Parts: structure tokens; sequence; C-alpha cells
């Protein structure tokens, strides 16, 4: 059977393989650049070939697929980050090829933004893009075989499960929908210990516990009152600050009216979205199961002014005639407290507390500390291509996406970047960051977690805490060794020319007054440790599981699609139809779009580990004191790997069925 | 045991894990940017902060490790390609974010180089770097537990095998104990990195060899050649003509060692030959070598020629293949020949540089909208920026270095350097139409269409490409017709005439067709894809496997050719090992590093994904639906052909190494 035939019998015959059975996983960048040109999603230019400032196409795309558009955003956003990298190379903000530059020059390159943009103090950069990403998202899409179709929970649950691959990176493949009881008190609350935002829960202030005891009396629950009065390890996740941050009064309601645009000027058609300044009360039991006791939907100064609901179950083992799955008021209350934990996570805990706090310290360090010095050499490796990425996020993620799907507004789009709430929240979260308080060891004390001395194993279900305590120590231990090699006494630090003006540059221009004025060896070691902790394990801790928790929207949605129930009465009268009405499920209210973005957001952000750092730092110092450095590395390398085992134990050590925390694994 | 203890019991206790047991596989880019700065391998700048044109450090690195330096080159070269990409973005040669630009503008951006650089016609770009890569390569390295230490074949063979853990990717030809064997040497001309240049032997040569065979006194070999049943040839004799060297000269490269800039006076010498090989393809399909002319100087009267003791795959001799040191040497020489021809002509010119020209022509001539531009430009993603980093480094910094052409390394005069003269010659004697697969196979003398004898069973490149070429042409056919239904349309098409012209003139590819027919367009467009993907892949995918075990395919000799035939036959293992880059002396450690490094540099994007992608954009409300079909058939045709490829891999005679190269 010669090649002559072999070719013909393949051309002649009907297709043996159906292209539709094989789903498109990643783009031919060349094909996709043709399509962005074909569709006029490109920069327009004059005769002389200089930029207009407008795009080629006047209007966006008409029809598309969820599947297809999800991919098209992933890609356009990658291309945008490539652009950002190539730019910061040209502007020399982050040069690709190395270049020696004297401090005196780097002050003229690394210059602060002025707040014009509506963001905190970040590197200056020498809306128009946000247009292009809208143009990618069609007017309307084919709703058949999408993950939001429903129109009921069971329907989207069935779809969600179907998308998982056949027989930590395996975890990556799926989401929380894998668990049938994702909605459960147990799994809802464990998200506050081992989720994407496990660092903001704290012990409940007497002042609040009083408020709730007082509210519990009024609703008539002697059981709940007794528990709170006893007050055995009552915890809190308090989003009440949202109002204070946005400057909204107790009589206002968080809302975002989404104006639909035909190219530039709106159609007059609008969608509305609602977020609440929720509050949650938990109890941590002797066995270590964290359990929710109360949710204030939206907190407006007091619980007299607020809609508050208490759990029917007062214990992990407590049983009620109504099953968790059918308790629609509670399930709603929990869905609200997830829209709260979405904003706090995505805005404060990720974007500010790791990315923007960082960018400031980087600018300070680049302006103040010369490329030679020890500090610069142990820090700058952890800041590889951070500035260029942070930019693509300023010019897109917040305005184009976080501002869109979130229930803050007051309007989408908003020309006024100031006066927009999201930005006011970014601004507030930035100012009320506390550099020294988010040193792990302090963090755990302030919030009320005896991780040091507890042998009771009530913290068995809090692996973030147990992992970070351990890991923080190992990083501090590495930092300690290295810093001493030059800073043997508090004098050396005090006479060091750069450290004084460095601590200053940050506290002033960086607007991080909580950053220490370092004099001691201890103070330097902590600050340097924090910077790495922030640049790696923390970013990782609050970014690695982002898809898993957020991609199944009904488990953690970004904002509500129905105004809050007007009072408690209403709330208790809620049914499945009320809960589904609040979610972005079905065709109406342009809910298809929110689902796409809300689920897309992780993939945008999920786009460089410690072991490789150590290995690399060792393999250069094999030739301050470079040998002491080398040791630091080869111990650090070991300490991590040995701690890596201890991490996987805390993951197993959680009570029956409690999902893994595999996040800080080498 | 609380976390308090768990931390203590890790700090307190002796380290459970020794960092030295875990070798460094990949760099923290941040650490490595600090080290390149620390070591002054960086661009220097004045008070005013503009570039000098010199680097910070005056001198290079003192000591390093083969392992460590191999990695440090891999990385610095990656950083260099990133730089090139970011630059072509700034200069808008290849913009990262899309931008509509009118043809009239693209003529002002996409402009031809002038030959100053010593290279053929390529995009203009708005030594200094080659300095930085030298600075990475130390003065001398620790020779202990390196793959060149030896000091004998068995020694480096034992090391080579030890390093083995996409599975194929893990290892190299050393996996086979009889890598040196007639069988495996010759199969490299059918299923190696250069399987497209072997051809049927001209009567004029077969006469020459019959004549030489008579003189040496081998009635056996004479009878075989006179009978002349499927005699093939791999003829490198053109090297002299290309470099313009006379039959009285010897190819040599005197490598001057530098202390930063000005040389130390210390030199190494390297020698290449314009070899010729004669094979016979047997009924069963085993290709078998019969003769090697070490270096061909006008005739075999002037040249050292050697005939194989074995006149057949099954033929046996009292001396084993493994101990036949003259033959093994002769074969090692004919590999230095196939190294130059491969790395220079078959890869760098025939795929990368021919391409760059057509890209420039297409960008200058055809507007971004047009059908041609849309089906072509996807196959040229980030090609121009990469091609640049190669001009500014691979040739001068590496190919020119390890190759035995010179005449000097480094050479200020880019012209007058032989490598460049060979690039130049290979470029001019390319034939766009003749390297259409179907023609290629006919000219060279391969009835792949009609042969049912299965003598071509051991030539999977041929059988795979014939099949694949057809499937690509079939896809191209469908798409082109959707706009070009008749030869008229093509003839009146404004751009095609001036496009074919732009190439034949400015691109210096006169062999590129003046297209009038539908057939002519379809072939040209097919060739461009064939060249941009399966061909580049065919002659680049196995580069590590064949080249990384240097004694199997070394880039140049480290001993002058034996003076005459007498000498050659008097060769022993010690002569063969003397020619290779093994041991400490003659700075042979360095050649091994680069020669083995070269693949990994070029190793830095398949058809299925193309099809899938082209389908998933043309699924919406020329004709886009006909396009979409073309895609969803092409998608299938590939996958179905993908099976047929793996059959030809199995279909090779016992033990003949796989050809897995065109696998989706
Ligand atoms: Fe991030
Ligand atoms: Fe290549």
């Amino acid at each position: 059977v010669p090649p002559r035939s072999k070719l013909d019998s393949i051309l002649s015959s009907g297709l043996e393989h159906n292209i539709d059975h094989d789903p498109l996983e990643v783009w031919d960048k060349g094909v996709f650049l043709n399509e962005l040109l074909k569709q006029g999603i490109a920069l327009s230019t004059n005769e002389n070939g200089t930029l207009d400032g407008e795009l080629v196409a006047d209007e966006g795309l008409k029809k598309g697929s969820y599947k297809g558009t999800r991919l098209a955003l992933t890609e356009i956003y990658s291309i945008l980050e490539d652009a950002a990298v190539s730019h910061f190379d040209k502007r020399g903000y982050e040069p690709i090829f190395p270049v020696k530059r004297e401090l005196d020059l780097k002050k003229r390159i690394y210059q602060w933004s002025d707040g014009t943009d509506g963001y905190p103090p970040h590197l200056k950069v020498d809306s128009k893009i946000a247009q292009a990403v809208s143009f990618i998202i069609p007017k309307d899409i084919d709703h058949e075989n999408t993950p939001y179709k429903g129109p009921t929970l069971a329907d989207v649950e069935k779809f969600n499960k179907a998308q998982f691959p056949k027989t930590a990176d395996i975890m990556k493949g799926r989401n929380i929908g894998e668990y049938d009881d994702w909605y459960s008190d147990a799994r809802f609350a464990q998200q506050h210990f081992s989720g994407v935002n496990p660092s903001t829960i704290e012990t409940a202030s007497q002042d609040k516990i009083k408020e709730y005891i007082s509210e519990a009396q009024k609703q008539g629950l002697d059981k709940v009152k007794a528990i709170l009065e006893d007050g055995k390890d009552i915890l809190i996740q308090d989003y009440s600050y949202f109002r204070e941050a946005t400057g909204a009064t107790n009589e206002q309601i968080f809302q975002n009216t989404v104006y639909e645009l035909k190219g530039t000027t709106p159609t007059g058609k609008t969608t509305s979205r609602y977020a609440a300044a929720s509050v949650v009360i938990f109890q941590l039991h002797e066995d270590g199961r964290l359990h929710p006791l109360a949710i204030t939907l939206d907190y407006k100064g007091s619980l007299d002014n607020s809609i508050t609901i208490f759990n029917r179950r007062l214990s992990p083992d407590d049983t009620c005639d109504i099953a968790e799955k059918e308790d629609w008021p509670w399930r709603y209350a929990k869905t609200v407290a997830q829209t709260a934990d979405w904003a706090r996570h995505e805005v404060a805990t990720h974007l500010v507390d790791t990315h923007m706090i960082e960018e400031a310290i980087i600018v300070a360090t680049n302006r103040i500390i010369p490329e030679g010095e020890l500090l610069y050499e142990i820090l700058s490796p952890h800041w590889f291509r951070t500035l260029s990425l942070n930019a693509a996020a300023r010019k897109l993620l917040v305005p184009g996406v976080i501002a869109r799907i979130a229930g803050f507004g007051p309007t989408s789009p908003s020309l006024d970047f100031k006066g927009n709430n999201a930005f006011k929240l970014i601004d507030w979260s930035y100012k009320n960051f506390n550099f020294q308080d988010k040193y792990i060891p302090n963090d755990l004390k302030k919030r009320g977690f005896d991780i040091k001395g507890d042998k009771s194993g009530k913290y068995k279900n809090y692996p973030y805490a147990n992992d970070m305590y351990l890991l923080w120590g190992i990083i501090r231990n590495f930092v300690k060794t290295v810093i001493e090699s030059q800073y043997t006494s508090d004098h050396v630090v005090q006479k060091d020319p750069y450290i004084g003006g460095w601590c200053k540059e940050i506290q002033t221009n960086g607007q991080i007054p909580t950053f220490p004025t370092i004099t001691t060896v201890e103070q330097l070691i902590d600050a340097v440790t924090m910077c790495i902790h922030t640049a790696s394990p923390q970013h990782t801790a609050v970014n690695y599981l982002q898809d898993y928790y957020y991609s199944f929207v009904p488990a953690k949605p970004p904002a509500l699609c129905t105004p809050l129930p007007q009072d408690l009465s209403a709330l208790q009268g809620y049914t499945e139809k009320d809960l589904t009405a609040a979610l972005p499920i079905g065709t109406e209210d342009m809910k298809w779009k929110d689902w796409l973005l809300a689920a897309q957001l992780p993939e945008l952000l999920s786009y460089y580990n410690l072991i490789t750092y150590a290995k690399s730092l060792y393999n250069v110092n094999k030739n301050f004191n470079c040998k002491t450095i080398k040791k630091a590395a080869a111990d650090f390398y070991s300490h991590l790997k040995s701690a890596g085992v201890e991490f996987e134990n805390y993951s197993k050590g959680q009570t029956a069925g409690t999902v893994e925390y595999p996040v800080l694994q080498p």
C-alpha cells in the first residue's frame, strides 16, 4: 500500500476524527493576532504612523461562546502583560538585559505616581485598553452547554462536575463543586482558615459579642445567648468597614448600576448589582471544627439597624429537621458573606496587601539602595517582573473586571476613578495596612491565635496558621544568618547610610508609616523577612487556590443580583428561587457575563518558588561574606524540604473530609 | 508536638537534605540577573546614562563547571531572545499588541539589510553581545565528572549513558552501543537531522569511484559500482567552491584565545573536509556505506578515498565494526561534513533565512487584510526577532567557533570568513521550486509515489513528508480556491505579480515562482508552511539526540587529515580519539560544551493547534465557512496521517531508531 494510496485514502475517505470532540485548550498566537486584526481590536494609526489614542473598530463583537470568549480574554490579557514587559524594558524600569545604573540615575527612572490614576503611590508609567477587552466580550452569547445556564442549582452543579478531567495540580483541575456539600456550614467556614483569604479572621471583640448577645435576646434564642455569654473561642470576620472605606452612611445601600455601551455612548439599558458590609460570627470547638453562629447581611452602625440571622445548628454535630441543603435563608446569608470575603480578598488581601505594598517598597529600594549593597541583592530577586505585571492590572483588572462584577460601583463604567467605591476601598485598605502587624508571629497574636504553645489541636483545621508560623521562622532563620554576615551589631545598622533614608522613603513617599524606622538587627531581619513572605508564600497562599474557590460562582460569587431582603421577616421567607435570583444563573439580567468574568478573574491572575531561589543563591556563592551566605542557602534549602513534609501533615491532620491545604508545597 | 517544637526540631537538628544531591536544573532569573551584574557581564553607561557599546567588565570568568556554564549559556541566550522580542515590539517589526498599518507604512518599517553584516537579504535592525557569552565561558573548568573527560571512547560512553533519566528527548544516540556502526551512521542520512540532501549518484562520479576502486585493487567493489544498483551519494565536495578555496588548500580554523579583547597569542586549530560518501540501498531497504573520500580536491587521484571492508549489511569480516579505526575515522569526518551542511544550509539558510526574506516581501507587498497574508502570517509568529539573536551570536559566537572552516576565530572581517561564504553560497544555490517535497524526491531519485518493493521502508522522512506535503497542499488548495477559482483571478490579482517579483529581486530568490496558475500559488503557499513548520521541525527536533554525544557527530576534527591513504589505514583508536574533542589538552573541553550546547540554544507551536485555532475563529456568522471546513478536514487528515507516520517508524528494519518527529 504505497504513500500514493495512503494520502488519497485519507483525502478521499470521510474524516476519521471530529475537530469538535477535541476542545481548543490554547491559541495559535499567530491565528489569534489575525482575528484581533480581522475584528478591528487593534490600535489605529495616522498617515505618519503615530498612535490615534482610539482603536480601529468603533463597536465591539456581536455574538460569541462562553468557552471561546473565556479563552479570548485569557489570551488578550497575556498579550497585554507581554506588552507591559517589553515597555518596562524600553523605559528601563525592568531591563531584560542587565545594565549597571548608579543610584543617582535610578532616582530619575524609578519615580512615584501622583494619585491622578486613583491608585496608591506606585511607579509612574510613560481606559483605551479596557475598551479592547469589552470588544472581546460579545453583546450576547449562545447559552446552550454553558456553566450558568441552569436554570437551577442542581443543573449548574451537574455541568460544573462534568467539566473535571477523567483519571495539588490534580486539585487545580477541579473546584469546590467536587464536594456535594460545598454549601455546608463546615465548608463555608473552613474557607476562613484554609481558603484564599485565611489571614483576616480574628477573635471577636467584647463590644461586638455584647451587640450579638443583645440581638440574640431580642429574636428569642436562649441557646445562642448562653453560648455567646460563655463566649468560648468566639471568632469574627468583620466586613462592616466597607461603609467607612467608601464613606457611605448607614442609610445608604451598596449598589453598582452597569450601563451597557454601544461602542462609546450607553444604550440606556442597565443591570444593577448589590454588595453588603457583612459580619460573620463563628465558634472554634475543642475538636478544631470552626462553626458559623451568626451573619449580619449588611451592617449599618448596629444590629438594631441591620438584618442579622443566627444558625439553626449551634454545633458541628447539632441536627435540625430542615437539612443544610434546604435552609435557603441561611444559605443566602452565607452567599452574602462570600460576596463580602470576595471583595476583601481580591482587593485588600491580594491586590493591596501583596502587590501594591510591594510595588512601593520596590520603588523605595530602587531609588534608595545601590545595586551592589547586601539588602538590594537578597531582595531584588523576589521582585522579578513584578512592576510590569502590576501595571497591566492597574490598566485593566480593577476598572475592566473587579469594578464591573462587584456590587460597589456606584456606576460601570465610571469616568471618575476617584468617587468610584472599589478605588476608595483600595485606598482605605492601603492606608489601614500595618507592615509590622502582618509579620506572621504578630499577625497570629493580634487576631488571637496561640499557634506557638497550643497542644490541644483546636488549630488542627487552620493549616495556613501552622504552615506560616513554621515557614516564617525558616525564612527569618535564613534572613538572620545572611544579615548578620554584615550586620553583627545594632551600631552597623544605625551607621549604614541607606537604611535610615530607606525606612524614611517608604514611611513618606510609599505612604507605609507602619514600615519600621530600623535601628536594631532584629528590626532589619523582620522587615527583610516580611518582604520575602509578602513577595512569595503570602502571594501564593492567597492566589494558588483562586480558581478552585471562585470558578464555581454559587460557592463564592463577587456580588448579589437582587437587593438585600428589606428586613429579617423577608429573609426567613426566602426559597431556592430567591437564592438563584441573587446568583448570576439563567439568561436574564445579563447574568451570563458576570459568571464569565467572576470565573475568568482567577485565570487572569493565575499567570518562581523558594527552593529554586535557595538552589540558585547557593550555586552562585560556591566560588558581607559569600560563604556564610552559601551556608544560609544550603540550610534554607533543607529547612524548606523538611518543613514541606510537616505542611502535608497539617493537611492530613484536618478533621474528616476537610479539603487539603497543599499550597506552600515545593 | 506543637509548631513551636516542629520549627525548633528543624532548626536544631542536622540537615535531612543535602543541597549537593539535588543538581541545579534551572535558574532563579532574579538571582542570575544579580550574578551577571555582580560579575560585570552587563552594559556600561556614561554619566548621561546612554550606552557605551562596551560591557562593564574588561575580562571574562576565571573558573567554572561544564554543568554550570552549559546552564549559564542556555539562560543568557534566552535573555537575549527576550531582548530581541521586546526590541522588535518597540521598532514595531513584530508588535506584541496588534496594530492596523497600511501597506504604504509597512514598506517604511520592513526594510532590507544591505549585506554589510555579511548575511543574505534580511530585515534591517535599528559582536558587543558575542563578548558577553565568551565572558560566561570560563578560562578553564573542573574536568572531573564531565562528559568529555575520557580519556577513551569507553570512558565517555560510560558517562554519556549515566546521564539518562519526550523519552527519546531524555537520551541521545549513545543509548545504542553500536552508534559507530555502518547501519546507524548511514541511517542518519535517511532519518537524522539532515535527511533531505542525499541523492542518486551521477554516472560521472560512479565512474570516478569505479576508476579509484580499480587502482586500490578491489574487483568486488568495482563489480558492485559497475552493476550500479541504486548507488546513492552525500556530496560535500562543493565546500571548496562555496568558500572559493583551491584544490591545493586545506580547510582550517586557528582559534585565537582572548584576554577580554586583544588575544593571548595562544591558539587552537580545527579542520573540516569537503567529504563525499557513496552508499548502496539494498532490496530489503537497509542503506549501506561503500566509500568515503575524506576531503575531495577536484578528483580521487588528488583525494584520500577509502572503501568499506563490508560490501553488504550482512557481510562479515574478521575485524569487527568497533575495531575498524580507519573506517570509523572516515565516518567521523563525513559527520563533520554533515554537521556543517546541516547546521548552515539545511537549518539556518533553507528554513530560517529563505523564510525571513519571504516574510519581508509579504509584509512590504501584501496588505494585512488579503487572504494570502492571513493564511501565511500565523506561521511566522516571533520568527524575525529570534533570527536576529542568531545573526548577532550563533554564527559568529558558536557555529564559526567550533567549525573547521575559519580561517580565524574570532574574525573582524565578516566577509572573507568561510562560514559566511558557505551561508552565502548555500543561499544562492537554494531552489524554492525544487524543495517542494514531490519535486525534491524526484530530482534526488526517489520513486516514493509508486514503489511497492519497500526499499524506502528505512526512509521515513520521505514517506512522512510525501504524505504530509499532500495533506498541507490539500488544505491550501481548499482555502486558495475559495478566492482563486481560475488562473485569471491570480493573473489580475494586484499583489501576487509584485510579490513574486519582490522576492525574486530583493529577497534574492529567483527560484521563487512568477505565479500565474492556481497550482503555482497553492505549491508556493504550501512550501512556505512546509518550510516554516514540518521542515524546521524535521531538521531541528532531534538536534540534541544526534549532536549532544559529540563522538557520534562532531562539528570539526582536532587533527589534520592523514597525509595519504597509507597513513589512514595505519590509524588506531588513539588516532580517532586524537581527532575528537576528548581529554584536557587542545582546549577540547570547550568544543564539547558548545558542540553539545548548540542544540539546546536552537531548542528554544504545532499544526494541530493551528487547525483547531483557525476552525474556532471561522465558526462565526474569500469565504470564512470554506476556510472553516479546510481547517476541520486538515485537523482530521493530520491526526489520521499521524497514525500512518508511526507505522513508517515501526516499519523500519529490526532495531532502526524511531522517526517520531512529525507527531502531533
Ligand atoms: Fe497576584
Ligand atoms: Fe531553527
